[PDB]
């Protein structure tokens, strides 16, 4: 499984997961705007955060 792992609006990059069967994208905002974290897996998140856990290559851009 290949997942995107770049932060926020940075140039897209991906990593090849080592076992995970999900990719994730989590985002929320602060005074500067939207912050986005991407990677392998499907982590538990703090309430109030947006989260997308998907199951296909590069599905979390």
């Amino acid at each position: 499984l290949e997942c995107h792992n770049q932060q926020s609006s940075q140039t897209p990059t991906t990593k090849t997961c080592s076992g995970e069967t999900n990719c994730y994208k989590k985002w929320w905002s602060d005074h500067r705007g939207t912050i986005i974290e991407r990677g392998c897996g499907c982590p538990k998140v703090k309430p109030g955060v947006n989260l997308n856990c998907c199951t296909t290559d590069r599905c979390n851009n």
